[PDB]
């Protein structure tokens, strides 16, 4: 329970993000989008593997800065596959980034939460 | 053995490296140093993490740019503690980055050897 599960249930949003987005990058075939989703799932992927460390840092003065820029990972996440959602005229897909947006939302607000106190 | 333990002893090497550089940090009080110490730390921090994880990777496209970035880091770690380590007239720390960059050193050889294949 507590924070060591809302971590995990960001970490397992991570993974299946990453999946997805290679999904959808495959369906849709654009340079932009590839460019684009290419450096979502590297942050992905870095989130996943600094937060199933995180425990190792919390003395230490790098947990400030870890968690920053992965909150600012996610605050352009979601600016970046909201302008893809817009883009796009394919609604399945529109519907798949909407969803992946509002776990990064959670995300946002859940690591802000953690963020405040360390 | 192979490259599990080859990665195990790189990850070693990083988790002493923060550690002495945060001893350094204390010893040295000098806050330019400081602030390229600090950053070389969150560094050495994300390619524990990302070593850590890196199964999950290997046949996902983006194991190539997670290698790239953590040896490109390294190159910048022995440049700029080499650089670090010339201004210094302190020798029992000069001897202590001469040593954290010949660890660096064999970081970016081995790191290269695995990516070449990848
Ligand atoms: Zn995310
Ligand atoms: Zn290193």
């Amino acid at each position: 329970g507590g924070i060591e599960e809302l971590l995990r249930k960001i970490i397992e949003d991570e993974v299946r993000h990453i999946a997805e987005l290679e999904d959808i990058e495959k369906w849709l075939k654009d340079p932009v989008i590839e460019e684009l989703l290419r450096k979502i799932i590297e942050d992905e992927v870095r989130h996943i593997a600094e937060l199933e460390d995180i425990e190792k840092w919390l003395k230490d003065p790098v947990i400030e800065e870890l968690l920053r820029k992965i909150i600012e990972d996610e605050v352009r996440h979601i600016a970046e596959l909201e302008d893809i959602e817009k883009w796009l005229k394919d609604p399945v897909i529109e519907e798949l980034l909407r969803k992946i947006i509002e776990d990064e939302v959670r995300h946002i607000a859940e690591l802000e939460d953690i963020e405040k106190w360390l």
